[PDB]
């Protein structure tokens, strides 16, 4: 289940912000992780709801490799145009 963001969630979000900014061709007035859920695969998928200013939100899908293969966090996919009350659905 989705849980409120911790500092670790903000760190994961921060590591992919530039990938998002590049794909969106803009910068964000704010980038605050608010909640997340995680999913074990071969590695771990993090789904993160992030406030990006004015009651706008983005949902991120971030892939984290297992520690032992030392690869950075990658942005697998994202959804923009989300609201504060929107469920953090898998996608």
């Amino acid at each position: 289940a989705t849980q409120p963001a911790t500092a670790e969630t903000q760190h994961i979000a921060d590591q992919v912000r530039s990938q998002l900014e590049e794909k969106e061709n803009k910068k964000f007035p704010v980038f605050k992780a608010v909640s997340f859920k995680s999913q074990v695969v071969a590695g771990t998928n993090y789904f993160i709801k992030v406030h990006v200013g004015d009651e706008d939100f983005v949902h991120l899908r971030v892939f984290q490799s297992l520690p032992h293969e030392n690869k950075p966090l990658t942005l697998s996919n994202y959804q923009t145009n989300k609201a504060k009350h929107d469920e953090l659905t898998y996608f």
